[PDB]
DNA sequence: GGATTACACCCAAGACACCAGGCACGAGACAGAAA
């Protein structure tokens, strides 16, 4: 490489936010009883606002 | 006095008519009583 590279060990930490705990998709599913709109929440297979 | 103060998303945790008191149906036990 034409440019030299800064290089060495550094202390890194893994945070709790992982993509597989955030990915969510919905085509159709449960709806609220009062308004008949998609429910809220990824855990409940909800929709996006 | 009244009304309103960004958007979206995640998760977890604790509460949601309880109750008590007066009225009914059925039953059964221990004591009455003739023999």
């Amino acid at each position: 490489l034409m440019a030299q590279v800064f290089f060495g060990p550094t202390y890194y930490q893994r945070l709790r936010h992982m993509v597989d705990d955030k990915i969510h998709a919905r085509a159709r599913g449960p709806v609220q009883v009062l308004t008949r709109q998609p429910v809220e929440g990824r855990s409940r297979d909800g929709g996006l606002r």
